[PDB]
């Protein structure tokens, strides 16, 4: 009798948290929650990005997350936390990461049969993953100001472009008056982008 290809311990895990038949959402809360989580963490996106998730409530095949685990040398709950807490760090650190998964989050998160994410969401995130712990750094009142103009100007969904262009925009242009002083109305940023501006030079 063959040993099994993946430990004991590790179809364990699968085991505990799969529902009925699938591991599906539920089964992920679970799971990030015994990992040391929520759903709503950066870290949770580290982590779907490594199990290779591609819509945050699609189910994860069993070869999926077997083949992922032991992959990176992970067979229990504690071998899996070290793991998270790892790329937490890079997360922090390692900026083509840190952009990589800025970038996958929208798509993550993007319903089903939608090309825009809702205001609300993505204000969620954005809070998070524009936190001086970061690798891009920005004047607080800047991105309080985004947000407000997005409320103010009833802007209720917001597309892949405004998402993925304004991480380069905040980096570019991190200061209000950097913005008012340098933006250039005429070099091709989103029209968004555009509008934005000119409501920083209304409230000057
Ligand atoms: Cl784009
Ligand atoms: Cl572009
Ligand atoms: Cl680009
Ligand atoms: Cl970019
Ligand atoms: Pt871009």
């Amino acid at each position: 009798a063959h040993p099994p290809v993946y430990p004991k311990e590790l179809t364990q895990v699968f085991e505990h948290y799969i529902n009925n038949n699938l591991f599906d959402i539920d089964s992920l809360v679970k799971f990030i929650e015994e990992l040391g989580y929520n759903l709503e963490d950066l870290a949770t996106l580290c982590l779907a990005h490594l199990l290779g998730y591609k819509k945050l409530e699609e189910p994860l095949k069993r070869e999926d997350f077997l083949s992922t685990w032991f992959m990176q040398g992970c067979s229990t709950i504690s071998d899996m936390q070290e793991c998270i807490k790892t790329l937490d760090v890079k997360l922090h650190e390692d900026l083509q990461y840190f952009t990589q998964i800025y970038n996958y989050a929208f798509n993550l998160i993007l319903d089903p049969n939608r090309k825009d994410i809702d205001t609300d969401e993505g204000i969620q995130y954005w809070k998070l993953f524009f936190q001086p712990e970061y690798p891009v750094r920005m004047e607080p009142d800047l991105l309080e100001a985004w947000f407000r103009f997005l409320r103010d100007e009833g802007k209720t969904t917001i597309s892949k472009d405004t998402w993925r262009m304004l991480l380069l925009f905040f980096k570019r242009y991190p200061t209000i008056q950097k913005i008012i002083s340098d933006y250039d109305e005429t070099a091709a940023w989103p029209f968004i982008i555009d509008e934005f501006y000119e409501c920083l030079q209304d409230q000057q």
